[PDB]
C-alpha cells in the first residue's frame, strides 16, 4: 503493497535482505538452520536500527551547532509500546522491509509480534508523553524525554477464574535492540545526608550516593530524518561481611526496578520518592552540563525549557534552586527568576487522592536541603499572597505548600505553580475546572499563568501504524500530507455523500474488525460474532470512569433479551479492557464483575449470538493498536468533571468509531469538532454533578423510581452473577448504593436511552458510515503535533519546524 508504507526499490530492499543476514550471523551469532522467529525479529530490528544511528549522530551534532533552546520532558512515565513499525513508518521503511522479508521467506506481521511492549507507564499520562516524543521530532524540537528505565514496567495481567493476577513485566529478559547504554555519561544522585551552614551558604553533606546511568532511546520523526533521544536513567551503586555489601548493592539498584502500578491513590512511599528525585537529579545535571557546553545563568531560560509531566518531577523546583544558590552561588531572586521562566508545569487530574502530598518527615529524612528551600520558597511565596490579598488568613492557609494537620506535607501542586511561569490542563474543560476549582486561588494572584493545552495522539501511530487501510482509502482521496498536517482530514468532509467513500470506509472497519476476531480465537480462543455492534471500552480500571456503568447497561440488555427472546436486537459484542492498580480492590471487583457477567450472558442459549461480553485481558498499547481499529463504538463515559482530557477517545474517532460520551475532558472539543448531531451525547454536564452535590446525591432515589435498575441491583445482591458466592459483589452493590462518588445511577436513565440510539443508527449502515466520516474528518485537532506546536508557541517560546535535515 500500500501507498502510505513507502517505496520497495529494488536497492534498498536488496541491501536490506543482506544487513538482515549480516546482522542473524554477526549480531545474533546464528545460521538460519537453528534460527527462531525471535532471532528473525532481531535481526529485523538491527536492520531497521541501523538506518536510525547517522539520522540520530547527525541530529544531535546539528542541535550542538545550531545551539537552538532545548525542550525537557520530565516524566516518570512513557508509555512508548512497540518500537518496529513506528521506526519503518517514520523512516518510510515499512514496505521495503516488508519485501525484503517476504524474499527471505519471513512474515513481517509475525515477527513485530514478538517485540515486547515499553510499557513505561501506567496509561494515558505515560502516553501522552510517548505521542508528545514524537510530535517533537516530528515538528523538529531540540527535544529530550527524560525518565527511569524501570526493569519491570507495567504488569502483565493475567485472568484467574475472573480475577485480575499480576505478573512482572520482564520486558529486558530478551534484550532492548532499541537502546544504547551510556554508562559513560553516569552521573551521581545524593539522599539523605544533613545540612551544614557554613560562612559561604548551606551545604549538604554525609549523603549517600546511587548513580545514574544513562540509555538512549532514538525518538524517530516522522520522515523529517529528525532522531531525537529518550534518555532514560538506571539505577546502580556506587563501587565502595563482604559478601553482604556486595549483596546489598540491590539496595541502591531497587530505585529503577519496578513502575509503581498505582494510578488512582496517591502512595507517599518512600522508594516512590526516590525514584522522583533521582530522575530529577539526574536529568537536572545533564541539562547543566549541556547548557554549559556550548557562568551567566540569565541566558538558562532562554536555552532551556522543563516540562513537568504532573508533578512527579516537581523536585525539579527545588533542585534547580538548590543548584543554582548552594552550587553556583548565585543569588536567591535571581536563581527563582531563572527557575520559573524555566520551568512548567501540567496537571493531569483533579481527583484529590491522586495529587502526591508527601509527608514532611519523609523529605527531612530524604532530603533536607530541598525542605529547607521549599520552606524558603513557600514564606516568600505567602508573602507575595499576602501583599496581594492583605487580612486574607485563610486564602495563606490554603495556598500555602505546606499543609498543616496531623502529619504536615507539602503540597506538590502548590510547589509547582509557584515555581512554574505556566500551569496547563489538557482540556479545556479540565484547564477551566482548574481556574474555577483547585487552583482558584493561584489563578486569582497570577492569572497569566495559566493555560490550555487540548491533549491529542500521533496519527503515525494512531492511524498509519494501527490502522493502514484506513490510512490508504483516505491517501487515494487527498494525498500523504495528512499524516503530519491531520487538519486535512477536514478535506474529506466533501466525500461524506461519496457512495464509492462510504463503502471504503465501511470495508475498512469489517477488514479490521474480521481481522480482531480472527486475533481473538487464535491468541484467546474467544468466539465472537463480527457482524455485531463491536461496543468497547478500554481504558485503565477506575470507578471515575465507570465501567460499572457499562456494565448496568449490559445486564440490562440482557434483561430485555430475556424478557423477550423472540424480538430482535441489535448484535453486540461488548468488550471491556483494562488494568486495576494492585491495590484498588474495588477496581479489582468491576474487573471481576465484568468476567461473571460474560460469564452468564456468553453462556445463555437464549440470548445466542446477539450479546457478547468480553474482558480484554492485559489491555496496553500493542493491544490498543489492535483493537481501537476494530471498535464501533467508543465507551468515553467518565462523570463529568472527572476524566481531564482522555486520549483513547481520540484514538476512537480518529479510526472510524462513533463515540457515546458524557460532556467530559476532551469528549467536549470532539462533539464540537464533529458536531453534536454526529456524537451520542449523554448525561450530565459538570454543572448538573455540582447541582446534585448541593443537594447531596441519594442514590436509593433512582433505585426507587427505575425498575429496570432496581432489578440490576437485586441480582447483583442475590447472587445471579455468582451462584455459589451470592454475596460476592456485595461491595459494589453497598458503593452504589450509600457512597458512589461518581454518581453511577444518575446517568443511568439517559445513558440506556442514548445506547437505544446508538442500536438504532447500526440498524442503517450508510448512515452510521456517514457519521463515522465525519468523526474522521473532524479528528484533526486532536492531533498531538497541534498540542505539541501549541506548547512550543505558548509555552517554551520556540518554533516547530516541519523541514527536513539532510539525510
Ligand atoms: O565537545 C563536543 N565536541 C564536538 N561535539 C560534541 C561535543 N559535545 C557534544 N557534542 C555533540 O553532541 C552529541 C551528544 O551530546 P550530549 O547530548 O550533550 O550528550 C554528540 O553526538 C556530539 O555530536
Ligand atoms: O493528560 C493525559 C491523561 O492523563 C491521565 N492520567 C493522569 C494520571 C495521573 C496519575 C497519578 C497522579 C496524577 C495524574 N494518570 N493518567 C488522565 O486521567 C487523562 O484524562 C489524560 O488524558
Amino acid at each position: 503493497q500500500i501507498s502510505v508504507r513507502g517505496l520497495a526499490g529494488v536497492e534498498n530492499v536488496t541491501e536490506l535482505k543482506k544487513n538482515f543476514n549480516r546482522h542473524l550471523h554477526f549480531t545474533l551469532v546464528k545460521d538460519r538452520n537453528v534460527a527462531t522467529p525471535r532471532d528473525y525479529y532481531f535481526a529485523l530490528a538491527h536492520t531497521v536500527r541501523d538506518h536510525l544511528v547517522g539520522r540520530w549522530i547527525r541530529t544531535q551534532q546539528h542541535y550542538y551547532e545550531k545551539d537552538p533552546k532545548r525542550i525537557y520532558y520530565l516524566s516518570l512515565e512513557f508509555y512508548m509500546g512497540r518500537t518496529l513499525q513506528n521506526t519503518m513508518v517514520n523512516l518510510a521503511l515499512e514496505n521495503a522491509c516488508d519485501e525484503a522479508t517476504y524474499q527471505l521467506g519471513l512474515d513481517m506481521e509475525e515477527l513485530e509480534e514478538i517485540e515486547e511492549d515499553a510499557g513505561l507507564g501506567n496509561g494515558g499520562l505515560g502516553r501522552l508523553a510517548a505521542c508528545f516524543l514524537d510530535s517533537m521530532a516530528t515538528l523538529g524540537l531540540a527535544a529530550y524525554g527524560y525518565g527511569i528505565r524501570y526493569e519491570f514496567g507495567i504488569f502483565n495481567q493475567k485472568i484467574c477464574g475472573g480475577w485480575q493476577m499480576e505478573e512482572a513485566d520482564d520486558w529486558l529478559r530478551y534484550g532492548n535492540p532499541w537502546e544504547k547504554a551510556r554508562p559513560e555519561f553516569t552521573l551521581p544522585v545524593h539522599f539523605y545526608g544533613r545540612v551544614e551552614h557554613t560562612s559561604q551558604g548551606a551545604k549538604w553533606v554525609d549523603t549517600q550516593v546511587v548513580l545514574a546511568m544513562p540509555y538512549d532511546t532514538p525518538v524517530p520523526g516522522y520522515r523529517n530524518n529528525v532522531v531525537n533521544t529518550m534518555r532514560l536513567w538506571s539505577a546502580k551503586a556506587p563501587n565502595d561481611g563482604y559478601i553482604q555489601a556486595v549483596l546489598d548493592r540491590n539496595l541502591a539498584e531497587n530505585i529503577s526496578r519496578v513502575l509503581y502500578p498505582n494510578d488512582n491513590f496517591f502512595e507517599g512511599k518512600e522508594l516512590r520518592l526516590k525514584q522522583e528525585y533521582f530522575v530529577v537529579a539526574a536529568t537536572l545535571q545533564d541539562i547543566i552540563r549541556r547548557f554549559k557546553s556550548s557562568t551567566n545563568f540569565d541566558a538558562f531560560p532562554d536555552k532551556v525549557a522543563i516540562q513537568l509531566n504532573d508533578t512527579h518531577p516537581s523536585l525539579a523546583i527545588p533542585e534547580l534552586m538548590r543548584v543554582l544558590v548552594d552550587l553556583e552561588r548565585l543569588d536567591w531572586d535571581k536563581a527563582w527568576e531563572v527557575t520559573v521562566k524555566t520551568c512548567a508545569y501540567t496537571n493531569h487530574t483533579v481527583l484529590p487522592e491522586a495529587l502526591e502530598r508527601w509527608p514532611v518527615h519523609l523529605l527531612e529524612t530524604l532530603l533536607p536541603r530541598h525542605l529547607q528551600i521549599i520552606y524558603e520558597i513557600n514564606q516568600r511565596f505567602l508573602n507575595r499572597v499576602a501583599a496581594a490579598f492583605p487580612g486574607d488568613v485563610d486564602r495563606l492557609r490554603r495556598m500555602s505548600l505546606v499543609e498543616e494537620g496531623a502529619v504536615k506535607r507539602i503540597n506538590m501542586a502548590h510547589l509547582c505553580i509557584a515555581g512554574s511561569h505556566a500551569v496547563n490542563g489538557v482540556a479545556r474543560i479540565h484547564s477551566e475546572i482548574l481556574k474555577k476549582t483547585i487552583f482558584k486561588d493561584f489563578y486569582e494572584l497570577e492569572p497569566h499563568k495559566f493555560q490550555n493545552k487540548t491533549n491529542g495522539i500521533t496519527p503515525r501511530r494512531w492511524l498509519v501504524l494501527c490502522n493502514p487501510g484506513l490510512a490508504e482509502i483516505i491517501a487515494e482521496r487527498i494525498g500523504e500530507e495528512y499524516i503530519s498536517d491531520l487538519d486535512q482530514l477536514r478535506k474529506l468532509l466533501s466525500y461524506v455523500d461519496d457512495e464509492a467513500f462510504i463503502r471504503d470506509v465501511a470495508k475498512v472497519k469489517q477488514e479490521n474488525k474480521l481481522k480482531f476476531a480472527a486475533y481473538l480465537e487464535r491468541e484467546y480462543k474467544v468466539h465472537i460474532n463480527p457482524n455485531s455492534l463491536f461496543d468497547v471500552q478500554v481504558k485503565r480500571i477506575h470507578e471515575y470512569k465507570r465501567q460499572l456503568l457499562n456494565c448496568l447497561h449490559v445486564i440490562t440488555l440482557y434483561n430485555r433479551i430475556k424478557k423477550e427472546p423472540n424480538k430482535f436486537v441489535v448484535p453486540r459484542t461488548v468488550m471491556i479492557g483494562g488494568k486495576a492498580a494492585p491495590g484498588y480492590h474495588m477496581a479489582k471487583m468491576i474487573i471481576k464483575l465484568i468476567t461473571a457477567i460474560g460469564d452468564v450472558v456468553n453462556h445463555d442459549p437464549v440470548v445466542g449470538d446477539r450479546l457478547r461480553v468480553i474482558f480484554l485481558e492485559n489491555y496496553r498499547v500493542s493491544l490498543a493498536e489492535k483493537v481501537i481499529p476494530a471498535a464501533d463504538l467508543s465507551e468515553q463515559i467518565s462523570t463529568a468533571g472527572t476524566e481531564a482530557s482522555g486520549t483513547g477517545n481520540m484514538k476512537f474517532m480518529l479510526n472510524g468509531a462513533l463515540t457515546i460520551g458524557t460532556m467530559d475532558g476532551a469528549n467536549v472539543e470532539m462533539a464540537e469538532e464533529a458536531g453534536e448531531e454526529n456524537f451520542f451525547i449523554f448525561g450530565m454536564r459538570v454543572e448538573d454533578v455540582d447541582r446534585l452535590d448541593q443537594r447531596g446525591y441519594n442514590a436509593q432515589e433512582y433505585y426507587d423510581r427505575i425498575p429496570e435498575l432496581r432489578q440490576i441491583i437485586e441480582q447483583l445482591s442475590s447472587g445471579f452473577f455468582s451462584p455459589k458466592q451470592p454475596d460476592l459483589f456485595k461491595d459494589i452493590v453497598n458503593m452504589l448504593m450509600h457512597h458512589d462518588r461518581f454518581k453511577v445511577f444518575a446517568d443511568y436513565e439517559e445513558y440506556v436511552k442514548c445506547q437505544e440510539r446508538v442500536s438504532a443508527l447500526y440498524k442503517n449502515p450508510r448512515e452510521w458510515t456517514r457519521m463515522v466520516i465525519r468523526n474522521i474528518a473532524t479528528s484533526g485537532k486532536f492531533s498531538s503535533d497541534r498540542t505539541i506546536a501549541q506548547y512550543a508557541r505558548e509555552i517554551w517560546g520556540v518554533e516547530p519546524s516541519r523541514q527536513r535535515l539532510p539525510a
